[PDB]
DNA sequence: CTGGGTTAAACCCAG
DNA sequence: CTGGGTTAAACCCAG
């Protein structure tokens, strides 16, 4: 059981918006988004069929041990506290993120933001929040979507078994 | 007794700085500031010789009934609460503002600022603070220096007699 | 409402 | 430290 990123986020097709802009932030197209056929990022679990949720959050482009990136993910579907959580189709085993937007935190706020990511307890690679002290070290123009998948356990209704976090190609703030 | 603006502020020779920039804001040269001979704004009282202080503050470029402009004047000499107060040479009857800088308030702060100008009670033309409600109406790229001169009264040490406020030519934020 | 240019606010480099 | 360009953050126009 592992997750495959079947359609990668287009690396330069969405402007990140600040909270001060009061928008929906939009949606991140897929690499293959086309003229008459729009696309969106999508994953696919392998080796397993059953209940399984997915947590998506921003991690740094930076290092194999990517760290929580301050930026919040907002979206009509499942996004709370910059983290976005949705349940996967229990038979097809795939999900397509059609409303996943990136709301960029500005420098002044990086700390309080990372402060919150910690409360929520979202830390894909067990990186801790050391980077919250050194805020300028974080590149606020690039991120990667992190997909942490959790299989239903044995304790019915409790998604307990975590598959290994999978990181997407880098997404760069478009102008 | 009236005040003459003997050397007018150069209209385009100083960048206004935000409080967030943590500088001295500089000094406003005079219209005639030259290569080997730098100049600065200056006034001259006429019709009177004696004690007399001067209050300088920013008013709008706008209308003969200029209103308190949010921007604060800072300067090594006499500037407190964006308002700057200095005592005039009791014999020559002139003062030359060699350290008068303009610290620009940003939109978010216009209100609280004008709020404060009111507390201080600086309102040259009896305009009230109606403009504090409509903050976008104020052009944050131009100001005029207002020189309110007060003659010593009869109550020794109390500058009581106000001469009529005199307004300087417009000063425009340089890039 | 959305994409995307423009102004404003911050920041920072060179002298 | 200063002048003044540049990035970041806000804002806003056109479609």
């Amino acid at each position: 059981p592992y997750v495959e990123i079947t359609e990668q986020p287009h690396p330069k097709a969405l402007r990140f918006r600040y909270e001060c802009e009061g928008r929906s932030a939009g949606s991140i197209p897929g690499v293959n988004t086309t003229a008459e056929q729009k696309t969106f990022p999508s994953i696919q679990v392998h080796g397993y069929r059953g209940r399984a949720v997915v947590v998506v959050s921003c991690v740094t482009k930076e290092g194999p041990e990517h760290k929580p990136h301050p930026h919040n993910l907002v979206g009509k579907e499942g996004c709370k506290k910059g983290v976005c959580t949705v349940e996967i189709n229990s038979t097809t085993m795939s999900y397509t993120f059609n409303n996943l937007g990136i709301q960029c935190v500005k420098k002044k706020d990086v700390e309080e933001a990372l402060r919150l990511r910690q409360e929520i307890r979202v830390d894909p690679f067990r990186t801790g929040f050391g980077h919250a002290k050194e805020p300028g070290s974080i590149d606020l123009n690039a991120v990667r979507l992190c997909f942490q998948v959790f299989l239903e356990g044995q304790q019915r209704g409790r998604f307990t078994e975590p598959l290994t976090p999978v990181v997407s190609d880098i997404i760069y703030d478009k102008k």
